[PDB]
């Protein structure tokens, strides 16, 4: 389940950054 | 992992919307 979990983690980080911008 | 995959799709849609905006 490493792949899906890391994909979701990266998506959450990118969403955070995009919302800040 | 079906819930994981649909959450991944939700995050993909969210990031797409954020990039467009």
């Amino acid at each position: 389940d490493a792949e899906l979990r890391e994909r979701l983690r990266q998506c959450e980080e990118t969403i955070e950054q995009l919302r800040a911008e």
